[PDB]
């Protein structure tokens, strides 16, 4: 199938011409620098047949980011874990943690109760919960000077709808007076959106892709994305067209990767919106994945 | 060659499988959307063959944008008229110009042909004037529209300046294997008042070997008039943060979101697709000092032989 295939054709093409390079990590990479990816939406959901890709964590996450909530209550409502940590080192600092300093045993356990306590005291969720370093923030919610809040993706739909040939159908998440600080500023620094006969697409401009572990999921959010986009402009869904920067394997994922490569794909799943609101009061519940079949997970 | 083979590449899929659109100054334009063009830089330099690429009007306003100059009389030193248009406007509204109504011409200097002889005429004092008066200069020759604006200059709710080129030369020079190499033109807070909406909302770098790479998106392409050019800046522009790093070249490479060929082009571009390359020049700087010290004489292009240039 073309969307395995397409993913399939990355993968090779850093493996076989990539370049040995360092990264921040100390990991490692194998790495290419440019590189864009071609998905027909029309032609089904570009979910990855040859690895398991979860559609609820892609789309909790992303009709998370669109409901401008930065609270992480919502994503362990569903069991998403992502950015659980990131809101725990807030966590361990202050005059509540009274566990052990941040073995492996001790961690993890103190994960959970931190978790626990998250869903159960809605008051301890708005304490700690509300990490506020996310893309759902520079999607929605951008602050010029003088304290002026854009909201990009109010304006895009918008400028969709009413001027859909305009070439300035532009969202960025790359805020260069915040970068300094960010503890990990964005990889998708900023997306397009196009219409022609009647149908959207998107091209996003990822600076920085983990092959193994954040493209599957990537494309899946970005297909979803123009999926929700489109539904909300009253229009069909085009392509979507992935742009890299540093696509980059992990050294600690060539075997993960090769393994991938040996396993032939299963035709893509179809996707469903069964529902007639507002893309911003879409709840999970509301979309559908038919007929997904994948082979089982890979492991690091 | 490899640079005229990429750019042939472009025109021909745009002019078989684009598709026939309305665009917003209602020319219409063929155009496709999402793709990408590389271009190796130790092949020799990219000013296309297959037409003439004026280096000179490229690299004075590339030095121009760097150096955060704002005035036009820079620009005119070297004719390059690229921002003559947005001057003369606001020239000829204020109460100290004494010549005819040169209210809103253009449609009105292709109109009126006697007009055009009194525009033509006013048009060339106020450039002699720019040049020649520089009290004249201070005063009606500086723009705020600009690239390097927020390449060197964006400003956030405090007042606290962030100079994105000078901060990425630093990270390159101290963290090469960042992926973190990114500098923006596009600031959302903005688009809706300004004049013309940056097309190259920005571009990332990585190194590699010794080499420089870059990456520019660009949302929006004239693939007649402006990539030849666009092609150029940012090759140059590969060049000169490169020797500011001490670093080498590696490639550039062009990623589009709409690339259209305007409806009055094709004509231009059949004729250039018609046409064989040469071998392309070379760039030597000639220079030892800061690339925000240095000047067009500094540059220079080796060996550029091309065909004839076209016009639209
Ligand atoms: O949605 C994401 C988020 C992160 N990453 C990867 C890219 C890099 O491996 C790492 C981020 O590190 P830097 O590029 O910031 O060093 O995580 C992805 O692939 N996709
Ligand atoms: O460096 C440039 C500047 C402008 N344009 C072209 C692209 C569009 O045809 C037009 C910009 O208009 P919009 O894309 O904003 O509609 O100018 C370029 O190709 N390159």
């Amino acid at each position: 199938n073309s969307f395995d295939a397409a993913y399939h054709s990355l993968c090779e093409e850093v493996l076989e011409i990539g370049n040995t390079r360092n990264d921040r990590t100390n990991t490692g990479t194998i790495s290419k620098f440019g590189h864009q990816l071609r998905f027909d939406l029309s032609k089904g959901f570009p979910l990855l047949t040859t690895k398991k890709v979860s559609f609820k964590l892609v789309a909790t996450e992303l009709l998370w980011f669109i409901k401008g909530d930065t609270n992480i209550q919502y994503l362990l409502k569903y069991n998403n874990n992502i950015w659980n940590e990131w809101a725990f080192e807030n966590y361990i600092k202050s005059d509540e943690y009274n566990g052990p300093d941040m073995f492996n045993e001790q961690y993890k356990e103190q994960m959970k109760q931190f978790k626990q306590r998250i869903l159960e005291d809605d008051t301890f969720a708005k304490q700690f919960g509300d990490l506020g370093n996310v893309y759902g923030k520079q999607w929605r919610d951008w602050v010029d000077k003088d304290g002026n809040h854009f909201d990009q993706l109010k304006t895009v739909i918008e400028q969709i709808k009413h001027n859909p040939d305009s070439r300035r159908h532009i969202v960025s998440a790359w805020n260069p007076t915040e970068i300094d600080t960010m503890a990990l500023p964005p990889c998708h620094t900023m997306f397009q959106f196009y219409v022609q006969d009647g149908k959207l697409s998107c091209q996003l401009y990822q600076r920085s892709a983990d092959i193994f572990l954040g493209v599957p999921f990537n494309i899946a959010s970005y297909a979803l994305l123009t999926h929700l986009i489109a539904k909300e402009c009253g229009l069909e869904v085009g392509e979507f067209v992935h742009t890299f920067g540093d696509a980059h394997i992990y050294s600690n994922h060539i075997d993960a990767i090769q393994t991938q490569l040996a396993r032939e794909s299963f035709n893509p799943p179809t996707l469903k919106i069964n529902s007639d609101k507002s893309i911003f009061d879409i709840n999970y519940e509301d979309l559908e994945i038919v007929d997904y079949e994948s082979h089982p997970a890979i492991k690091a």
